């Protein structure tokens, strides 16, 4: 029957597609990110191509979404918060950590609120599956700080709040292979400006890899 899919964070319902490299997400509340998905190709087509995983299509309240952790022999996820919280602060100020593969070992708490100090402790966690091969580690957080800083970019002149949306950062133990995407539109509403929170959160966590990957 039915494969659920080891969700690193979130409250909805996901499950592996019937054929390879799909995930099925239940669309919980309403259909906002199906209507969001669309508005985003038929408007901001090259951010959706860039920053997005592929939408494949519908299937009742299920979006037909590319497994962005398909192509990892030993995936390594972590689900940051960029967009605005529903009625709470950010945990780490301008951004919240959700989870991260093995975060329970490391004693991780989503409601906790944190220092400076603790938020890079939990992101230097999450970066330990990778080992002590300081070099490729390196080309890992570099890779990053590339579509992060072009996304920070790309956003200036697009005109929607992105409440509600994470980064999803992968990378595979061997370092071999990462990416990040901007994943869970349900939140995400038409405005006439720009969003400036979202934009402040991207270019907060450029500054921590940035450090992260420069210090000896
Ligand atoms: N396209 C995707 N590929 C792989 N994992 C995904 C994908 N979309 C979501 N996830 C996983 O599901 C979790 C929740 O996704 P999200 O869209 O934020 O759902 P929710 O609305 O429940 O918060 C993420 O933390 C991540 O682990
Ligand atoms: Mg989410
Ligand atoms: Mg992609």
């Amino acid at each position: 029957s039915i494969r659920i899919f080891p969700r690193i964070a979130g409250r909805s319902y996901i499950i592996y597609g019937q054929t390879s490299g799909i995930i099925c997400k239940r669309m919980e509340k309403s259909d906002n990110e199906f209507v969001i998905y669309n508005y985003i190709s038929e408007h901001y087509d090259k951010f959706l191509k860039k920053y997005v995983p592929k939408l494949y299509g519908k299937n009742n309240d299920m979006l037909l979404l590319e497994d962005l952790t398909y192509n990892y022999n030993n995936p390594n996820v972590m689900d940051v918060k960029i967009g605005a919280r529903k009625r709470k602060s950010h945990t780490s100020g301008f951004f919240s950590i959700r989870g991260y593969t093995n975060s329970h070992d490391y004693k991780f708490d989503p409601d906790e609120y944190l220092t400076s100090e603790s938020t890079i402790n939990h992101i230097k966690n999450f970066m330990e599956a990778g080992g002590e091969n300081r070099d490729k580690t390196k080309q890992v957080l570099l890779k990053w700080i590339m579509k992060l800083s072009e996304l920070a970019n790309d956003l200036f002149e697009i005109n929607l709040k992105f409440d509600g949306v994470s980064l999803i950062f992968i990378y595979d133990d061997d370092c071999s292979k990462c990416d990040v995407n901007v994943v869970d539109f349900s939140r995400v509403k038409l405005i006439d400006t720009n969003d400036q929170m979202t934009i402040s959160a991207v270019t907060n966590l450029i500054k921590i890899l940035s450090e992260l990957a420069d210090n000896p």
